[PDB]
């Protein structure tokens, strides 16, 4: 019952204006053998099917549309619920091009595996080929993909997270370059068999080729593991597209601040997952006269313009958030974007007029089905109601505070780029670089506790390729470039505390203020003390006018302390140990100066 290329339903009336993406398609489509081919065209009358399919299988449940229209609340098997590092794999010719931060196998042996893993995997379903652009669809060569999964919950997910059917293929013209995408949940159906709502593996690869810019995923349903946009092509595949074409591709948020003078200014920072970033992408100022608008929080595509300018777009079309955490005191502008509808919960709580809820949240419901299918009861049960992890999957165009250029496929110019992590000590709310390779330094060297790990430019999981090389990368592109246009860069922390254990800066909106003071640096228009680790602002150079704190935490929060820089130091320097024969000279360069500055 083997079924040969032109026999599978679907392939028949496959689109064929592009013959390498539909021989793709035929000799996958021979190795997994499906029952059946879709193409998806990313309509909503798809989406109404697909969603209605995934009712049926148990998968979905459609939350009640008074509260949340056209949404939905799947709940995984509690063995797939996030991504897996240590399945992750960086595929390169050569291990030393993955480098130390990466997991290496030599390519020929992973195509051993998982060509195995993939024979005959997709029968008794049907394998979706979902075309899709990442990026703004106004671009000339947007950077393009196909992912083949046999999830429907994949292909929901992925026409809310990418620029997903009709227009992508269309962009692909008859030979159009696309990143090939290859998915499976690794759970094979016999005819006539019973599937369960969330089928999935205890066998999973996450695995990328970066010299045929190829992603191959097994075993997993679940979010980055699956949403092949969502990391994979986003910064593990386009960083390395990005080293070879003069590009920067990042986990960063993209800001919008306006000034009460009505001047626009961009930035994009890299905050590690939970120092966020979501709540700074969506700030809502506490000060008079500002305004903030967003482009994104997650991912950021960066390339120079004619006018040497740093120029980001968002790649994606989503957003892909952690419920848990959220909620409308801390982050309402994240919850009217949600209460507009559109969203796939994935392992949350369902309310008894079916709400969703996680912890967090408003409300303290007194019952709730929790994200295992259990009852659950307040101030008794003693698990969690929602999966810790759980996620919202919602469009961005929902976000009241979307910026208008959000859709533009220019991008915008970026005046300054942030890090930060979360560090306790140490580490002053706000510093600005000396100048790029400093910044680089910085970047390379970001700290943060969750001890202190090195995470650079939060980059850890995410890198396509050797860390010193992606290192001398940001150098080359800082030393290239007209000086006067490069973006600044700023280093971050929200996390500093006192010795009785309180946030000395209580940030949120008040992080407006430290904006305002990287704005004014930009201008020129204000001032700041010359420290060994860069420029720090006084007290004094921050606008603290009707914020209700004790000056002196703000100056704690300011301090920059020798000793415990010296502290930094040996922790910095087995970082760049571990970086290894990669490590850039202007890193170590950086290291030095750091360290005789100090004294
Ligand atoms: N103390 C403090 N915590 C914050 C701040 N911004 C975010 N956090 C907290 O850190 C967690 C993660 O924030 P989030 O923006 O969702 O992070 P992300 O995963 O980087 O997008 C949430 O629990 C927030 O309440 C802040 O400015 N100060």
């Amino acid at each position: 019952s083997h079924m040969t290329s032109a026999t599978i339903p679907g392939l028949d009336t496959a689109p064929t204006n592009h013959q390498g993406l539909l021989s793709w398609v035929e000799e996958v489509a021979e190795l997994t053998q499906p029952d059946r081919v879709v193409f998806t065209d990313g309509s909503e009358e798809e989406f109404q099917r697909l969603c209605d399919q995934l009712v049926e299988a148990g998968t979905f449940i459609r939350l009640n549309p008074e509260k949340h229209k056209n949404s939905y609340l799947a709940l995984s098997d509690p063995s797939d619920v996030a991504r897996v590092a240590s399945r992750t794999y960086i595929c390169s010719a050569k291990e030393i091009d993955a480098g130390p931060t990466n997991n290496w196998m030599d390519p020929g042996e992973m195509r051993s595996i998982m060509k195995d893993l993939y024979r005959g995997c997709m029968r008794g379903r049907t394998m979706y080929v979902v075309p899709f652009c990442m990026g703004p669809l106004g671009a000339e060569d947007p950077k393009l993909g196909v992912e083949i999964t046999d999830s429907e919950y994949v292909v929901v997910s992925m026409r809310t997270m990418t620029r997903m059917g009709k227009a992508a293929l269309e962009k692909m013209g008859d030979d159009g370059f696309f990143v090939k995408a290859l998915h499976s949940v690794g759970a094979p159906l016999e005819p006539g068999q019973k599937d369960v709502a969330w089928p999935c593996s205890e066998t999973k690869y996450i695995t990328h080729f970066p010299e045929t810019r190829e992603i191959w995923s097994y075993g997993s349903g679940y979010g980055g593991n699956a949403l092949l946009g969502k990391k994979c092509y986003s910064l593990r595949i386009a960083s390395a597209m990005a080293h070879d074409e003069g590009w920067l591709a990042e986990h960063m948020l993209i800001l919008k601040l306006i000034s009460p003078e009505n001047k626009a200014y961009y930035f994009a920072a890299a905050f590690p997952s939970a120092c966020g970033k979501t709540n700074l992408a969506m700030l809502q100022p506490t000060i008079p006269g500002w305004r903030a608008e967003t482009l994104g929080d997650d991912i950021a595509w960066m390339r120079f313009g004619k006018d040497g300018r740093l120029y980001a777009v968002n790649p994606e079309f989503g957003f892909f958030g952690v419920a848990p955490g959220t909620n409308w005191k801390s982050n309402p502008n994240a919850m009217r974007t949600i209460a507009a509808g559109n969203t796939v919960f994935t392992n949350v709580a369902l309310t008894d007029d079916g709400d969703v809820w996680w912890e967090g949240l408003e409300g303290d419901p007194q019952h709730l089905i929790d994200w295992k299918g259990n009852d659950w009861y307040f101030r008794e049960t003693e698990t969690n109601a929602a999966h810790p992890n759980s996620r919202y999957c919602t469009p961005m165009s929902q976000c009241p505070i979307l910026a208008p250029e959000w859709d533009d496929p220019q991008g915008v110019p970026i005046s300054g780029i942030l890090f930060g992590g979360r560090r306790k000590t140490t580490v002053p709310l706000v510093t600005e670089a000396r100048d790029w390779q400093h910044g680089v330094f910085i970047g390379a060297t970001l700290g943060s506790e969750q001890n202190v790990r090195r995470d650079p430019m939060a980059m850890l999981p995410f890198l396509g390729y050797n860390v010193g090389d992606y290192f001398q990368h940001w150098i080359n592109l800082g030393k290239h470039a007209d000086e006067s246009k490069l973006p600044k860069v700023f280093f971050v922390n929200w996390f500093r505390r006192g010795d009785d254990g309180r946030f000395l800066w209580p940030g949120f909106g008040e992080n407006s203020r430290v904006l305002k003071w990287i704005v004014d640096r930009i201008e020129h228009k204000a001032g700041g003390a010359t420290t060994p680790i860069g420029t720090v602002p006084a007290v004094e150079d921050l606008d603290l006018d009707g914020l209700d704190v004790d000056a002196a935490d703000v100056a704690a929060a300011l301090a920059v302390d020798a000793d415990e820089w010296r502290q930094e130091l040996p922790l910095i320097e087995e970082w760049l140990q571990f970086v290894g024969e990669k490590l850039p000279t202007g890193v170590k360069d950086e290291f030095d100066a750091l360290k005789e500055r100090l004294g």
